[PDB]
């Protein structure tokens, strides 16, 4: 890499915030069904025509807007994340980096030197991470929502690839949106399915589920993973992108009380997106671990080697690494 | 064009940016200055818990600054990673840790209401520079970075520009005065002065000072918006990255108080990094207009063809555009 490389990469944050400023102004969806100069953009979005333009000359310039001859014009192929209605909208994860992340990225130097999050020095908030996410309903549906859509190649994959049909019921502890469920209710009729959820996430839940059809099918149950509150025959649990939300410590309590809880004979599966064997990479995997770090009680990501020793550690039989292929580690162990 | 991947990568590119200039405030690199370590060393040196920083090796190790296990540090990165070498990015890396990243959380707002955030941000309604020059510290910083910043396009102005032409010359605004410095060291016989704000004015008789410029520089403190403005012989005129920092109308009064100031045959060149024709690139420019937007008193950034008609308005004869080696563009008037 070059010195202006480190330059573009230290000022990475103004492309970032020129987006998430232009989601939340819904200001792509002034070009949803027509063409127009900055003047109209800026009078029908009552903002001043000169910083109007200015954000609108910056989003050309990054190669999201086109412009001819003064008329800005949004390109087909962006409509499909940039639009508030669409269903890849970015409007979601804008919203959580606009409210969380950004600001507690603010403080990582001292998250670093003092092994940290940085809640309560960013907001003077002491609640914990998923309290802070969740206190307002707009927020878990915003979190829920953009992880929904990130974990839809995942959920293909796993249910194209494993065989559910072989188990009676299925409990999906920290499903989130639930879209997992969904989908194996979708393919298997038979299979019992349940979800143990946060409170908070347990309403949004609820009535996603209900909406969408499969308030009958999917049985929500409130609990907490690291408390031991947990439903319960279930022959297959899995919980899926939770272990990085917490510490090493606290990941062995979970997958103790799991194992616990866990009937005769039952199977358990975590997926995550572990670093590589050698804990180089990949880049993102490693951003993100520095995201827990600012912003969750303890999370870090860990290598495919460490959520292995964790399961034996915490008492799992023949743990090992599903042979699977798709953008997850699946680690699996048995009681 | 980009794809909902693209888009997700630069929202979440405030991740890279403050890997960067965490590891710089920490000054992580320079432990790697004599040897190769590992993290729990590296850590001890830091005096951080070696969880967190091997959470930001193993980012900076996947972002490619450093190599790696024992981690090193790429020859060709130490000019710009290395505290003491003349390069180095840390100036920039805390100046967008105190001004610029918390600015940048506040653009929505800047942008509906054209307006600076220095009072949401800060609680603090003074002046740009008076808030940025509150502490000398901050002086520096700005001072310094800015210097690395234009030490390509002073190398080419003083390549490709001949001020032997000229028996006297005056940088107004002149920052830390390297372009005074490289005139010294081609143009021995050249007066030199600058005119500068008081803070910044009182940095710069130290730096001049200390690189042993001292009494070959007169630095004057004054103020071009008021018209406060020293008197000689300056039949050469600069004024390097200002215009920029103000609004267009303020931009009036400027050019026009250096009309006033300049002697007959004399000649005016500001330094700037125009928009291009239609407005619309490049990108590092066009953000650098909202990095305005948010923190100074009503800056932008312009095209040429808008600085010249600034120049003919403030009324300078011969209103000319002229290239040169570097990222700057000079735009030339005459009296
Ligand atoms: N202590 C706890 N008990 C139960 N659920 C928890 C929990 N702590 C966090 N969670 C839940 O774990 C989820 C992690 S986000 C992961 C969502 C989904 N499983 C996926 O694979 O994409 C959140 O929805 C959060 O509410
Ligand atoms: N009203 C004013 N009168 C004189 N100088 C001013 C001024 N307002 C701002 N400045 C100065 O303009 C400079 C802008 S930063 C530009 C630095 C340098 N000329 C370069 O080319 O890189 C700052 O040093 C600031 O102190």
């Amino acid at each position: 890499l070059t010195k202006q490389d480190a330059v573009n990469q230290m000022m990475g944050f103004f492309q970032a915030k020129a987006l998430t400023a232009a989601l939340a102004l819904k200001l792509f969806d002034q070009l949803r069904d027509r063409d127009a100069d900055a003047a109209h953009i800026a009078a029908r979005l009552d903002c001043p025509a000169r910083s109007t333009e200015q954000l609108l000359i910056a989003l050309r310039a990054m190669g999201y807007l086109d412009q001819r001859d003064g008329l800005y014009h949004l390109p087909a192929a962006h409509r499909a994340f940039l639009l508030s209605d669409e269903p890849q909208w970015l409007g979601w994860l804008g919203r959580h980096i606009d409210t969380f992340l950004y600001p507690l990225w603010g403080e990582l130097k001292t998250a670093v030197r003092n092994d940290a999050h940085q809640r309560r020095t960013v907001f003077g908030d002491d609640r914990s991470w998923f309290d802070i996410l969740y206190q307002n309903p707009d927020d878990v549906a915003d979190f829920q929502e953009f992880l929904g859509k990130f974990a839809a190649p995942f959920i293909a994959g796993f249910v194209r690839d494993y065989d559910f049909s072989q188990h009676r019921a299925f409990l999906d502890i920290g499903s989130g949106i639930g879209s997992l469920p969904m989908a194996i209710a979708d393919a298997y009729p038979g299979i019992a399915l349940a979800i143990c959820e946060l409170p908070q996430a347990s309403a949004f839940l609820r009535d996603k589920l209900t909406l969408q059809g499969y308030g009958e099918r999917i049985d929500v149950v409130e609990g907490d993973v690291i408390s031991g509150d947990l439903p319960g025959g279930y022959d297959l649990i899995h919980l899926g992108w939770m272990l990085h939300d917490y510490a090493p410590e606290t990941q062995l309590t979970i997958l103790r009380n799991i194992y616990r809880a866990m009937p005769a004979g039952g199977r358990f599966i975590a997926s995550e997106t572990p670093l590589n064997e050698d804990k180089s990479g990949p880049e993102f995997t490693a951003l993100l671990s520095l995201n827990m770090l600012v912003s969750t009680d303890g999370g870090i990501e860990s290598s495919a080697q460490e959520y292995l020793d964790r399961f034996r550690l915490a008492g799992f039989s023949n743990a090992r690494i599903m042979k699977i292929a798709g953008p997850r580690t699946l680690i699996v162990g048995e009681k």
